[PDB]
């Protein structure tokens, strides 16, 4: 029927169908389009107080709750999708990962190297596609597949 991990949903506010991916947490109105040894991704990480290491170059002690980190992620996704802000610009300014300095770029990787929910979302994204909120022991990520 549909690509890996996609399913139909109903908007509660508009009543129009939409499509949701339970591996990447992406959602969109349009029916999704149409695996490689390696993919290349960038990400934007927002850490919270239960992150495996609750610190970053932005904050020595990260104190924000999981709830608060998800609200930040949600807000960044809105600005990226509206075009008010670029993914790369938001990642350089606000990502709690050292990769912020590289506009979020992580380089290329195979299966078995990254944390598993990050890995599964990365490989389920098509080239150019961006994830919804993806949760790992590091925190909450927005993932952009670039290759
Ligand atoms: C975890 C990472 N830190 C930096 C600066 C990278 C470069 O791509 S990846």
């Amino acid at each position: 029927k549909l690509p890996p991990g996609w399913e139909k949903a109903m908007s509660r506010s508009s009543g129009r169908v939409y499509y949701f991916n339970h591996i990447t947490n992406a959602s969109q109105w349009e029916r999704p389009s149409g695996e490689p040894a390696r993919v290349r991704c960038s990400h934007l990480l927002v850490k919270h107080s239960q992150s495996r290491r609750p610190s970053s170059w932005r904050q020595e002690k990260i104190t924000r709750t999981k709830e608060e980190a998800l609200e930040l992620i949600n807000g960044y996704i809105q600005k990226i999708k509206s075009g008010e802000e670029d993914f790369e610009s938001l990642a350089s300014q606000f990502s709690d990962c050292s990769s912020a300095k590289a506009r979020g770029d992580l380089g290329a990787f195979s299966r078995g190297q990254m944390q598993k929910p990050f890995e599964d979302a990365s490989f389920a994204l098509r080239t150019g596609e961006m994830s919804g909120p993806v949760f790992t022991d590091s925190g909450i990520h927005i993932i952009l597949r670039t290759e």
